[PDB]
């Protein structure tokens, strides 16, 4: 009891099979709850289940995500009538990827606890992204590198934010539109940034922001 949602798993249809792969939508989101699996559907192009670790995540992603653009699809999320996702019947996309992906151990889930859970604002879809675990001297030019790499749409605006006695910068990136955001989100999320000084990457992580602009 508690969710509205009766079950974990929600069911998305209006992804573009062509750009969306499994980690693309946990890029997503991710940013509602934890994501613990995604299958993409043999029986439905453009569709996938997600589960979340529990339904008031698929009632926030839901609010949330209902009736967004995405690559000028019309995106529809509703509650699953399963359960579970099960692995049974996977296959391979055209990236090469598995239809069906485990994800319960990634240490990019955002609400593995509860205090973790509350840094989670309100996840409102907005033409603003915040980002978080950026390189210390992230610049602009940077983000339009890897964009350029990526094939998504520059920002249109960068504001890295002022930080001391921290590791890695933050600040916000903004687009034109809703759908502009979205559809880099998907994309960027998580994106692996050079690091000059230590072996690991730095994981960027992308969430909305509620300010109005980039400045």
């Amino acid at each position: 009891y508690g969710p509205h949602a009766d079950s974990p798993v929600l069911m998305v249809y209006g992804l573009d099979q062509s750009k969306m792969n499994c980690d693309r939508v946990f890029n997503v989101f991710c940013l509602y709850g934890n994501v613990e699996k995604v299958k993409f559907m043999k029986s439905k192009p453009g569709a996938a289940m997600v589960e979340m670790a529990d339904g008031y995540a698929v009632d926030r992603a839901i609010t949330h995500l209902n009736n967004n653009f995405m690559f000028g699809q019309k995106m529809n999320v509703c509650v699953s009538k399963q359960p579970a996702i099960m692995p049974g019947q996977s296959y391979g996309l055209e990236d090469g990827s598995c239809s069906y992906k485990d994800f319960s151990e990634s240490r990019n889930n955002r609400f593995s606890t509860p205090e973790q859970a509350a840094k989670n604002r309100i996840q409102h879809p907005s033409n603003v992204l915040h980002f978080f675990n950026a390189p210390l001297e992230v610049t602009e030019e940077n983000f339009f590198e890897i964009c350029d790499e990526l094939g998504v749409k520059r920002p249109t605006s960068v504001k890295v934010f002022s930080g001391k006695s921290e590791r890695s910068s933050s600040g916000l990136l903004e687009w034109d539109s809703k759908s502009d955001a979205l559809e880099t989100l998907g994309f960027l999320n998580h994106y692996q940034m050079k690091n000059p000084n230590g072996p690991y990457p730095y994981t960027l992580k992308l969430c909305f922001s509620t300010a109005q602009h980039a400045s």
